[PDB]
């Protein structure tokens, strides 16, 4: 608990460092991401901290509340979803988010979990068809990292 | 926290994959490691999570009860002490340990911290003096992984 970090790496040029700090009931997520394609991209916490098959072994979005996929904002959201980060350039940006949903407090604690940044934007809470409604239509994950304590 | 994995990456050619199964009020740690040397290698859970700047960043052996360094077997040792991993002739280490002190469970939980392998042996807190008592001497890093939650 309290104060955690995650370093985003991949087989592509995408890298970043994200920090997470509990500020009571909420988690403040900050950081930089670089080496991207300009615009918004899918930013989620994927159920496992497994790097045995790269960013694939992470699996789906952490949803301990069996639900569907949305934005940070929808009630109908996946604990694991934090929406989209926006890049500009270089092909960098912006991580500052405050979440009432995720944690590190157990049963909804996001540590030992993987942080992924996808290669396309999230349809967030609304839009698509099947893969929208539990995925984002974000797609190819180019960087991921297991979330670990810090202090 | 009923299962975990760690992917031992290092900045040398050193590497392995270790598995943790909460099978009792005992955690059974399994795996292999390649890259090594011969010999016993220090094998320890360093209190922290990100390698945001290498194996350096992991800090010191997780010691919640501010005690001194020792061996697995011991009553005066860090939760982080798992001892040594002996190597071969070439390439491999075989890890087979059960530990009464770690867990994934909560508290003394090792999910989110770092699994490190050191050059040289851990001479279990007493062989030596001042640093033994700490580090174990068991010498230097170069493969570490953030322990994460496993399917
Ligand atoms: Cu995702
Ligand atoms: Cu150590
Ligand atoms: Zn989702
Ligand atoms: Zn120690």
């Amino acid at each position: 608990a309290t104060k955690a970090v995650c370093v985003l790496k991949g087989d592509g040029p995408v890298q970043g460092t994200i920090h997470f700090e509990a500020k009571g009931d909420t988690v403040v997520v900050t950081g930089s991401i670089t080496g991207l394609t300009e615009g918004d991209h899918g930013f989620h916490v994927h159920q496992f901290g497994d790097n045995t098959q790269g960013c694939t072994s992470a699996g789906p979005h952490f949803n301990p509340l069996s639900k569907k996929h949305g934005g940070p904002k929808d009630e109908e959201r996946h604990v694991g979803d934090l929406g989209n980060v926006t890049a500009d350039k270089n092909g960098v940006a912006i991580v500052d988010i405050v979440d009432p949903l995720i944690s590190l407090s157990g049963e909804y604690s996001i540590i030992g979990r993987t942080m992924v940044v996808h290669e396309k934007p999230d349809d967030l809470g609304r839009g698509g068809n099947e893969e929208s409604t539990k995925t984002g239509n974000a797609g190819s994950r180019l960087a991921c990292g297991v979330i670990g304590i810090a202090k």
